[PDB]
């Protein structure tokens, strides 16, 4: 019953989200730019070959790409244009994406519940929790 | 009549290879390697996001996928498993990637000849090159 990294592999869309504006603005995203994320509802795919993940967010407005190794620093820029210091780790059946840049922080986990990803971001008092199932 | 970085995106199936034998044995590659990656004619995925980069080579023994900005230097975990520090440039309708490690360097570099993804690889005194074809 528990997931592995595997269980994350797959083209995954959008179904739900709640507090992404608030979590945004803890970023740093202007409101364009917010507004332009909030109806973008992409497709995250995601490819796990060993512990290679590498993960491409996929919208009509921009489209990111990172290809990592599990608990190997990187550089990562990130779609609203941030270059931060990120790891990837897996705990407890799920995916931990650590970024920190300019001493602040925020985490993305990914994890499956119930068949759905759940992608819940973390920064400071903020935080988003965004539902994707799998395309067929 | 000269290439962009943009001419390289698409799916790629290697057609022709010169000297790889003599390259792989110049990076360290040992004979049941060596044998595997000559018998393995991949496909090369290249996308092309603006200056972000991603090249996924595939095959049905290893697929490797490394995603960079053009000129930001990055950690590159090889198909034969070197660690590298690595950039990417794009010089004279190239697509130029430099491969370093333990004081050691190679370069591949990728351009577009007469609607052909010609490949080009450099270690010390050892060339190769390989021709892919677009897949329809
Ligand atoms: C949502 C961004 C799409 C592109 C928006 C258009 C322009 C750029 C502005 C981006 C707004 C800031 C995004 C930074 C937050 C990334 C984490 C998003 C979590 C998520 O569902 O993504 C997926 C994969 O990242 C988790 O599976
Ligand atoms: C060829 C390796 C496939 C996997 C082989 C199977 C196991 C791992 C052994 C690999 C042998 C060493 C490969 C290192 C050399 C990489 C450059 C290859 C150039 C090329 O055509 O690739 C493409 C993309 O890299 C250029 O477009
Ligand atoms: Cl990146
Ligand atoms: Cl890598």
């Amino acid at each position: 019953h528990m997931a592995s990294l595997k269980d994350l592999e797959g083209k995954w869309r959008l179904m739900e989200s709640h507090g992404f504006e608030e979590y945004m603005k803890e970023l740093g995203v202007g409101l364009a730019l917010r507004k332009m994320a909030a109806m973008a509802k992409p497709d995250c795919i995601i490819t796990c070959d060993g512990n290679n993940i590498t993960v491409k967010t996929e919208s009509t407005v921009k489209t990111t790409v990172f290809s990592c190794n599990l608990g190997e620093k990187f550089e990562e820029t990130t779609a609203d244009g941030r270059k931060t210091e990120t790891v990837c780790t897996f705990q407890d059946g799920a995916l931990v994406q650590h970024q920190q840049w300019d001493g602040k922080e925020s985490t993305i986990t990914r994890k499956l519940k119930d068949g759905k990803m759940i992608v819940e971001c973390v920064m400071n008092n903020a935080t988003c929790t965004r539902v994707y199932e799998k395309v067929q």
